[PDB]
């Protein structure tokens, strides 16, 4: 059937929240056995597995801390240990950081990196080591890498710069077992990141989320807001057999906004 | 058990969907279950045999000849086409020609027989989808990996050609906002056609099978490895992907 | 010591009687190089930027020429070797605006546009390869609405630079047999005629305000609190058509000041 | 016209390859210039003799970039000894080369630490100490996004972060009227060029093959490089702003 995963077997970091959650769902959906990766939400994590298998597909939470590399080979090998086998692999999980450059710390810049940068590097790498051929990679960037500057939005953007460039050659690296690695790099989807964001990116803390969300849903020319569902059905299209011929790809899914 | 991003109720229209990419785009949407116009300007068997494909997996389909060079030739196409289906969805401008020269070489003659109807005419089915389309519609652009990821000598007219098409999608993506339609190309790599074959030269089977290994994947795209991104596109799920140039080459170097 | 001068060179600009080429042209014209001046409607404006020129030490001429009508861009290049013996640096710096949503975008309009933006700069790009020098210059200008900033109404023009872009890639291969370099810049917000009338639709209410209060209202989107002038492009032209900017081939540069 | 009479410049790494030549072109157009290295202080001395030689002053400052306490320092020294301090070029970098199944933490680490995380502080720094209407210079690569080498996925992540960095940097430091931009090598004859045309023969003959990347059939030089951050960082250049220039004169 086309588009869908039947019999395949995907990781998703981050999938107890957010757009992590609408993937492992749509996956789900779609036909795949789902690996829901948390590190502070088992409680949310167990409601997307519970989602999972009331739509008639399978899967299991396990927790890791994606800064820890260690934990990412956990992570990846009990993966392989209870579904068989692991095909598709979406590296979702990581955090925005706001500030002017001057006040960056040291503190603020590991904080991002490891997660953001550092830990999809080793969730790419895992997931090579750990992918049948013919397997599927996804990592996560922000149109704020090479589409949109928003002052005091460097730390979080280079952070995603660095995956954009991490994909094109992971492509190449990746070829020799048929996986096919792309980003996707979304705009303003509405989550907690989002709602964190634009109280920040608008003159301004004084407004209620429900009217930020309103304000941003204008940047976009089919006057709407951003969702989870929305990214989640590129990665879904992305991670088919359909998608394959999309390879090295970075992929803006932000509705034309501006 | 979901089936994705199917297109049932909708009517698909595909500039140059007798041979090509743009036939298996028509099918590919007509497999997805939309009612496809065929265009068509010199190739009327093959454009029957596509029109046949269609019917064969269980949807309707017709060929309409144009010259999607001739503007007037552009409305009458949308008009007939929404006289037969009744309404129009989706628009996907395919029809292109290639060019191969020096710069020093090319002639006002040439640079007008590339641009005719890889930009211009383009430019124009776009506006007619744009007046002619329904609200959520899709109007889909075809580009090329030369735009502006590789550099190939000789291969400035045919560039040309497709970058004014990359900044097309992005403004109209804004422009097409006011009847909620997403405007999206594809730039598709070195895919097994006609067109590949005329210029696999800068043993028509023997230059493919070089140009298999520039894939790290190891194999040529094929018609339907773009048709399948177009389908994704021009489906619901596929809305917030809008103003966006898609390049489909395979990881290709 | 003394960088990036032009001395025993010749340069040709497109539409260098008014705006960005008017200035471009004096700024090579200020580094040592003699200047073909290209006009087809401003030959006064052609006159004084070479009374200009001749003023600070250089020579130059004004040659009329229409970069639509390509015989025209054989017989201006033709000229300009004839006038001064040969030619080092070639600027395409001719261009118009449109503003307008697709739907009521016309062939008529499109040709004008593209038939100068276009098709004349591959032209003039074209005939500068044949004329020029070894180890000579192509610029050609294009626009930040190109790739960079989406704004609406504004396809036509946005299009017909996107593909002057692919173009200057493809040119510096094609070009790069008589060790010529070919680049793009991509202006954004320049204050000239071309800018006066765009503000006048890309602003809230646009002719409700003077020219100079849009063009005050503007100076808040660049971090450097400023408009952009004709010689803040000059300026990177120049350095790409000297000696000196030969390592930079085939790419757009964007002088839009950091701009939103 | 072009020149830099009164400037002070701070280049990092300019003991040797396309900083030195940097270091040099800043001095040659007028500017003084402190000369940063952490390893080789006998090609600093080098640097900083050429610089006086033609008529320049300079100095050499000791200072790892990874460590930021050293690079706070570094910066203190640079405002201490000439008082002022104009433009900043942020240049030294490292090459690493590695399938995506090979690479470890401590690789990442220490090219992250320096070609990213170290760059980014020196901006910081720069910012701080910088006076008004001044220049920051990055360093990224024509492999960032045009160019997809094999192998070059640690290298490409640490240098793309880089062009990120400088778009949004452009816009913070436009309250001090600064400039930021990167400047994107290709090929540049260095030692870390010869490094990596073996893993991607002599030197000389892996130069040879090299020149003809470009369609100007030579294969790159720090003086290539340097006259483009001369431009950048001369007050003519002040409209590029918030931009990666790739000098790779059209190579590949
Ligand atoms: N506007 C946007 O929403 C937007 C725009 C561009 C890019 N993105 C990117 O899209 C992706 C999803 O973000 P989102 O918007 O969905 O954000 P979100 O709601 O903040 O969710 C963050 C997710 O990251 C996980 N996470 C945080 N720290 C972790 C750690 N150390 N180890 C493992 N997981 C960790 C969280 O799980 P726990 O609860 O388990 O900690 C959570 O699932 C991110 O990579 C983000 O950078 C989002
Ligand atoms: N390597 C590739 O295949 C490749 C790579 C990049 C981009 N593309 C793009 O993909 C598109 C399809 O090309 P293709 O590769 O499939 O080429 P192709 O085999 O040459 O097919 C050309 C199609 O264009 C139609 N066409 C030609 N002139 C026309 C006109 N005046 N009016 C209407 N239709 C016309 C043809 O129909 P008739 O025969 O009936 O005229 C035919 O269906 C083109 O835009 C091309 O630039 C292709
Ligand atoms: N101003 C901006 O903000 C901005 C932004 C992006 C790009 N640009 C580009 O910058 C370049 C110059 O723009 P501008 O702002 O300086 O424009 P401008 O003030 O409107 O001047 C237009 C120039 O075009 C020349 N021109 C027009 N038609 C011509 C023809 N048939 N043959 C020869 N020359 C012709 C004009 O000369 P005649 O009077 O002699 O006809 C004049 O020199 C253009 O390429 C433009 O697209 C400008
Ligand atoms: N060379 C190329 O072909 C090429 C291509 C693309 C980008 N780049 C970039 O260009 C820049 C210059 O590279 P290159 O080619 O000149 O390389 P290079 O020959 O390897 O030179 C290395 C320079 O980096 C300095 N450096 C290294 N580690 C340092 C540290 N921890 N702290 C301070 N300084 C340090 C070195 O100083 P000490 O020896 O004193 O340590 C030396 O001056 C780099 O940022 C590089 O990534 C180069
Ligand atoms: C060096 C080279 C040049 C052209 C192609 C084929 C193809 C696909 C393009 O890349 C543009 C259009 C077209 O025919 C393949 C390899
Ligand atoms: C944010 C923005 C950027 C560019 C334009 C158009 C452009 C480039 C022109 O051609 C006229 C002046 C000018 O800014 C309009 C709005």
């Amino acid at each position: 059937i086309p588009g869908r995963l039947d019999g395949k077997v995907a990781l998703v970091t981050g999938s107890g929240r957010g757009i992590g959650a609408a993937v492992a769902v749509h996956l789900g959906l779609l036909g795949a056995k789902v690996v829901v990766n948390y590190a502070n939400s088992p409680t949310h994590a167990q409601k997307v597995v519970d989602e999972i298998k009331q739509l008639g597909s399978d899967a299991i939470a396990i927790k890791a801390d994606v800064r820890q590399v260690p934990e990412i080979v956990r992570l990846f090998d009990e993966a392989v240990a209870h579904f068989g086998q692991l095909d598709i692999a979406v590296s979702n999980s990581g955090v925005v950081s706001f500030g002017h450059l001057k006040d960056v710390t040291e503190e603020e810049f590991d904080r991002v990196f490891s997660l953001n940068t550092r830990g999809q590097f080793f969730v790419a790498r895992e997931a090579y080591k750990h992918l049948n051929n013919g397997g599927r990679i996804i990592m996560t960037s922000s149109n704020t890498s090479r589409d949109f500057s928003v002052p005091k939005f460097s730390l979080y953007s280079g952070s995603k710069g660095a995956i954009d460039s991490f994909v094109r050659i992971f492509s190449k690296d990746c070829g020799d077992k048929k996986i096919t690695v792309n980003a996707v790099a979304p705009g303003g989807t509405v989550t907690d990141m989002f709602h964190d964001v634009s109280q920040h990116y608008i003159p301004g803390e004084t407004y209620t989320p429900e009217e930020r969300q309103k304000m941003a849903a204008h940047a976009s020319p089919l006057h709407r807001n951003g969702f989870p569902e929305d990214i989640a059905r590129v990665v879904g299209f992305l991670v088919s057999a359909e998608g394959e011929w999309i390879n090295g790809k970075v992929l803006t899914v932000d509705g034309g906004a501006a």
